[PDB]
């Protein structure tokens, strides 16, 4: 009925229009979602893409106007994270969930980018948590412990932290593969940065931080990518790789000449990301790169 619509004000941008969701409705994520292919009442992929995109709007809007969030603002920003902290288990069953599914899908449509929009909103949802201003706070640090030991015992289960950190990004780097679409992998990187960040050690962490990067830009992404998240990934492998000046060469001495030579609808052979739409991008980034 909207698109027949074209101009119509609702009686007294959805979030300005629609009932506000309590915080306690997504404690309904505790229960598993069930997938009709490639696989009561149960939950499904676009009712847990409705939860999640609800709970992504209500974290962005505060650890990241009023309309739509007032119920929210009300609660303090602690308890909210507070509130999110035993959603860690259910979601990780959830992103587990779709790891399996995406995996499944080496050996219909619609259900596809349903699927992928759930976990890319996951993963907003646990950068977003993740990267709060709160937990440079020492009084939070107890609640970042804990957050960070049900990430870890997700694989083995008073431990230190550094191995807390170190089992964390570990289970969440093995979701790269089932990574699908690039919008995802921004997140997925974006979340182990910050999540590196508090180790204090980073001569190895910057490795696999630029590593995980260049994986992502050589892979050859189905056929989507805004030349503003691909300069987000070029300035991430950039900043960490090793040596940036080395790094340059590659791309401009090596990427460059193979697009030349491929046709005018073609991609690099090193770096597919690096096509005669992109190069823009990838020539900007590393001329501000080699300034900086």
């Amino acid at each position: 009925y909207l698109a027949v619509t074209p101009d119509y004000v609702p009686p007294l941008n959805s979030h300005a229009f629609f009932r506000e969701l309590d915080i306690e409705v997504f404690s309904i994520l505790h229960c598993g979602l069930v997938t009709k292919f490639i696989l009561v009442v149960q939950l499904g992929p676009p009712e847990l893409l409705f939860l999640l995109e609800d709970l992504s709007q209500k974290l962005e809007s505060m650890l990241t106007r009023n309309i739509g969030f007032s119920h929210l603002q009300q609660r303090s920003a602690q308890e909210i994270v507070h509130c999110v902290f035993q959603l860690l288990t259910p979601m990780c069953n959830h992103l587990e969930n779709i790891h399996n599914y995406f995996q499944c899908l080496a050996a219909k449509v619609q259900e596809y980018h349903i699927m992928s929009s759930c976990y890319q909103r996951l993963l907003q949802i646990f950068h977003g948590l993740f990267a709060w201003s709160g937990f440079s706070q020492p009084e939070n640090q107890n609640l970042l412990y804990s957050a960070l030991h049900v990430l870890s015992s997700r694989l083995k289960q008073s431990q230190p932290l550094e191995e807390l950190l170190s089992q964390s990004v570990h289970y969440l780097q093995n979701f790269h593969q089932s990574i699908p679409s690039f919008q995802c992998a921004l997140y997925l990187i974006r979340l182990l940065m910050v999540i590196l960040e508090k180790s204090t050690a980073s001569a190895q962490n910057k490795e696999k931080i630029a590593s995980l990067a260049r994986q992502f830009l050589c892979r050859v992404w189905p056929s989507n990518i805004s030349n503003d998240q691909l300069h987000a990934l070029l300035c991430i492998y950039l900043e960490h790789t090793e040596s940036i000046l080395k790094a340059i060469e590659e791309i401009a001495g090596v990427g460059v000449p193979e697009l030349i030579n491929s046709p005018k609808d073609a991609s690099s052979s090193t770096f597919p990301t690096l096509t005669r739409h992109t190069f823009v991008v990838f020539f900007r980034v590393m001329m501000a790169e080699l300034e900086k």
